[PDB]
DNA sequence: TCAGGTAAGCAGTCCGCG
DNA sequence: GCGGACTGCTTAC
């Protein structure tokens, strides 16, 4: 088999590698690489080597990575440029995988592992590390095996051995609930010593060294403290086991106020679960406890105990393993699901970079148009100084809020990656400039035409239409595979919709859920077969298709991040190719087109209708543009309707056969007008919106730009079994929004557009009732803390202190001496809630650590002095007036006289 | 901690305002 | 009270 690497490190002179061999074997070397970089030469000397722009460069091969360091920098302080692979592991991997790497997952040894430590004293600090290690499980991918490594006596208690069978047993047996899954593959170990159990963690190690590590919050608390802690116990060297190479490094002391610690181990790459969900999830979190993620993702119940961690071990010590068993398997069940490990290793090896890179966006573009650049002998630029300036983006229509019956909504295809494709931007396909006139002489079509020679921006820039740029090339390649993926994606999502709309009418048989690939459209026989399938055998199904659609969309969406994130970078000052010139090419081209096809749409409505001037598009973002489908729905009349169903499908073939081929030949000659390389501004139909036929609903509204709802019946080719409401940047989005006030909304906004007036005030009479006893931590507000210190003048607040912050300084004041209450930590989520004036807090608001339960003792007295009036007033109603007011309806009726009385 | 991006809404602070 | 200048935060794209 063909050959791959696994870890790469620079260490002075020394590359070392871990790798599998043609036999497929995990082996390492420590190779003197001698790297090149390269200087411009003159016209004379006939090399083959040359720079972007076409001009010759004399090769320098070094004899070691020192002396090409000392070259950089002697070169800068002579002003001379020193082109080409700064980073020399990523020009080593280029020279010794000089092929696409096929990677065999099964080889890489992917291990996800958390440990456990009591401490009697506050959170048990990493970078001190004065508690002892009471329990690690480490899951190995390539054994499957749990290995449980579990401490019996310690200064802080004495314990019995863990029973496998108790765990086994369920929560409500008086058992653990440990996944019975995974119990077969439990290799538990005991430990008469913390000494004699961080050996054997030790030598285990050496002897299963992970490739891939892993876990939740792994990289700030798991290997510092363990790190730490043989550090403290055996001392340096022995610490530093943890790496093949025995090389670490210690960054790191991040205060205020203070004050942690962060490792990096050699040889081995570290993949935090918490930084991969964070970076590719597409969520925002109120929390990132793993008990609320695991919750989120997979639907587990939360990991109880009795009182607080800092004495679970002493008085439970069976649950106290597993759990910490059972935290390690949720990471594996969430990455089952999302498969950001899959991703991972799919983006690394393509890019040829070390897996940890792939958080890094300009890493990973630089290694990908370094290798393409490399294979064309083509020597790469130095990366240079530049200050960092805003520049513009995107466009956005303001619209007139109101309330939206019918709409149709279009968006184009991947626009950042199309224009760059389009208009053939990169670095070293600049042509020149032209005479910029101003952006709207361009939209009325009005203004000279920029070129007849090379491809244009209305941002004065002219590129080479001839020659393909490297950009254009590379993000060309990864479009077309995340076009693939979300085809996949989207067809588990009609087959998703195709099961539940079975699922109303599920059979009274037993019955098998059908072995089909729900990456694909299921065909007619299949869908007939679907129609007299069981509930239980439905079910499944749809976990299934909703399992491949989850799949699908990481996939797709991680690949469109990657590549509209090489547009940013374009604007990012660390990227080698940064230039605005290029980062604004796009943006201003995107406004253009936003506003030169509203135009062509509103124009072709008009011509339909036999009108003049009329205003179809009602709002657009970007790449997006909203219709309004009154008219055309009150042409035909609405009672000619059987059914829902029966409009949307109307509306459906309205903007395929009608609108998009208008569509297209709007943006085919907006591509004659720049003179472009390839006709690329691909805008389909997207939503279909509207009330259920016969109702009172209003179908949709907008608020203002970036604030709207609607009810959506179809979007993007799926018709939905039930309709979906597609709301865009109202409070029901909001991670800072209340848990309990984001479905209260939700549901008021539902039956405004499905059900009406009378529904809503119905609706919002029973919150308004059930409010005050709704739980504390669901109707709390949630908001990131940033620059505490900044604010901390007392500690009490500052000149123009943020409320959460004023919250976390409450907070600070009333915890002082409590070593068992938890700290609010810079950077991270707090709960922030309103108190009654007069309270003993002294202060009009609390705020605590999201994803937590108060502490006991301050508990009871944030509920008595809970402000649900201002509480309920800030959160739900303001909101909701928000909505209500933009769509015409009322919330609550008159006030006014009577009244009336019956007695 | 160390390297995609900009546009833009709302919560709240502070203060001007006869 | 409301509004404008401003910071902070979180969203749409
Ligand atoms: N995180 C994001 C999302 C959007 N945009 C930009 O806004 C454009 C439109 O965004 P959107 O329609 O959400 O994505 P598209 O890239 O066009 O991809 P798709 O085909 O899914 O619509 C993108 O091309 C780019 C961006 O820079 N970064
Ligand atoms: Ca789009
Ligand atoms: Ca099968
Ligand atoms: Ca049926
Ligand atoms: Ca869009």
């Amino acid at each position: 088999m063909k050959e791959f690497y696994l870890t790469v490190e620079q260490i002075g002179d020394s590359i070392f590698e871990r790798y599998i061999d043609s036999n497929g074997r995990e082996r390492t070397r420590e190779v003197e690489y001698k790297p090149s970089l390269f200087a411009h030469c003159p016209e004379s000397q006939a090399t083959k080597y040359f720079d972007i722009y076409g001009k010759p460069c004399t090769r320098k091969l070094f004899a070691n990575m020192r002396d090409a360091s000392q070259w950089i920098k002697r070169m800068e302080d002579i002003g001379l440029e020193a082109l080409g692979m700064d980073d020399f592991k990523l020009a080593y991997l280029s020279d010794t995988y000089n092929y696409e790497i096929k990677y065999d997952h099964t080889k890489i040894r992917v291990a996800n592992f958390d440990i456990e430590v009591t401490s009697p004293d506050g959170f048990p600090e990493p970078s001190q590390a004065k508690h002892p290690i009471d329990a690690i499980t480490h899951y190995d991918s390539i054994d499957d095996r749990f290995y449980v490594f579990d401490l019996l006596n310690s200064p802080y208690g004495n314990v019995e051995e863990w029973s496998i069978e108790i765990a086994a047993k369920l929560q409500e047996q008086g058992g653990d609930e440990v996944p019975s899954e995974i119990i077969d593959k439990i290799i538990y170990m005991p430990f008469d010593n913390e000494k004699e159990l961080l050996m054997e963690y030790l030598n285990f190690w050496q002897q299963k060294t992970p490739v891939i590590l892993t876990g939740w919050n792994v990289e700030s608390f798991a290997i510092p403290y363990v790190y730490n802690r043989i550090k403290n116990i055996f001392g340096e060297s022995t610490a530093k086991r943890l790496s093949p190479h025995r090389k670490t490094r210690v960054k790191v002391i991040e205060n205020m106020y203070g004050s942690r610690e962060i490792i990096t181990l050699f040889g081995i790459s570290v993949l935090d679960y918490i930084d991969l969900y964070k970076k590719f999830s597409f969520t925002n979190q109120p929390s990132y406890s793993l008990d609320y993620i695991s919750e989120f993702e997979l639907n587990v119940g939360k990991l109880k105990y009795d009182g607080p961690i800092s004495k679970l071990r002493e008085s439970n010590h069976q649950r106290y393993i597993s759990y910490n068993i059972i935290a390690v398997y949720r990471v594996l069940q969430i990455d089952a699901k999302r498969q950001f490990i899959n991703l991972s290793l799919d983006m690394g090896y393509y890019a040829k970079i070390q897996i940890q890179s792939v958080f890094s966006p300009i890493k990973t573009w630089d290694a990908i148009i370094f290798n393409s650049l490399k294979e064309q002998n083509k020597v790469i630029p130095q990366g240079r100084s530049h200050p960092v300036q805003p520049y513009p983006g995107a466009f956005v229509k303001e619209p007139i809020p109101n309330r939206y019956k019918y709409v149709m909504s279009f968006d184009l295809t991947s626009l950042y990656p199309s224009i760059i494709r389009q208009v053939n931007i990169s670095p070293e396909t600049i042509a020149g400039t032209f005479k910029v006139a101003p952006l709207h002489d361009y939209i009325n079509a009005v203004a000279e035409r920029p070129s007849d020679v090379y491809s244009c921006s209305p941002n004065g820039m002219m590129y080479y239409k001839d020659r393909d740029g490297v950009v254009p090339t590379e993000i060309t390649k990864v479009f077309n595979q995340r076009k693939e993926h979300k085809g996949y994606m989207l067809a588990a999502q009609r087959n998703g919709e195709i099961i539940k709309e079975a699922l109303h009418n599920p059979n009274l048989s037993v019955d098998e859920p059908l072995d089909v690939d729900y990456r694909f459209d299921f065909s007619d026989e299949i869908k007939e077969k679907i129609k007299k399938l069981s509930a239980k055998s439905l079910n499944e199904m749809l976990f299934r298709a909703q399992r491949t659609e989850v799949a699908g969309m990481t996939a797709q969406i991680n690949r469109k991040l990657l590549i509209n994130s090489l547009a940013g970078a374009l604007g990012n000052v660390w990227f080698r190719y940064y230039d605005l010139r290029n980062a604004t090419a796009i943006t201003t081209f995107g406004q253009m087109a936003l506003q030169w096809i509203e135009r062509k749409v509103n124009e072709y409505l008009n011509e339909v209708c036999g009108t003049e001037g009329e205003a179809f598009v009602l709002y657009g973002d970007t790449d997006s543009i909203y219709v309004s489908a009154d008219k055309i729905i009150d042409k035909v009349g609405e009672s000619k309707f059987r059914d829902t169903n029966h409009w949307v499908d109307f509306l459906d073939k309205f903007a395929r056969e009608r609108m998009e081929p208008a569509i297209d030949r709007g943006f085919r000659e907006m591509c004659e007008y720049m003179n472009n390389k390839q006709h690329l501004m691909f805008m389909d139909r997207e939503a279909i919106a509207g009330p259920p036929l016969g109702s009172k609903g209003i179908g949709g509204f907008w608020t203002g730009k970036k604030r709207y709802a609607l009810n959506v019946w179809d979007m993007e080719g799926t018709r939905y079994a039930e309709p979906k409401l597609k709301i865009m940047g109202l409070e029901t989005q909001k991670s800072s929004t209340p848990k309990a006030v984001q479905k209260a909304l939700k549901e008021c906004i539902r039956r405004m557009l499905q059900e009406g007036e009378e529904s809503l005030q119905e609706y919002f009479k029973e919150f308004e009732k059930e409010f005050r006893q709704l739980n504390y931590i669901s109707i709390a507000s949630v908001s990131s803390a940033n620059n505490i210190a900044k604010y901390d003048v007392g500690g009490f607040p500052g000149p123009k202190c943020p409320f959460h912050i004023r919250g976390i300084l409450t907070y600070n004041r009333a915890i002082k001496g409590n070593i068992d209450a938890p700290q609010v930590v810079e950077g991270e989520k707090v709960y922030v809630l309103p108190l009654r004036e007069g309270n003993p807090f002294g202060d009009k608001c609390i705020a605590w650590p999201s994803g937590t339960e108060i502490t006991d003792l301050i508990k009871d007295d944030v509920l008595h002095w809970m402000d649900y009036t201002v509480l309920l007033e800030k959160t739900f109603i303001k909101p909701l007036e928000g909505f209500t007011s933009a769509a015409k309806l009322d919330y609550e009726k008159k006030a006014s006289l009577f009244d009336m009385f019956d007695f």
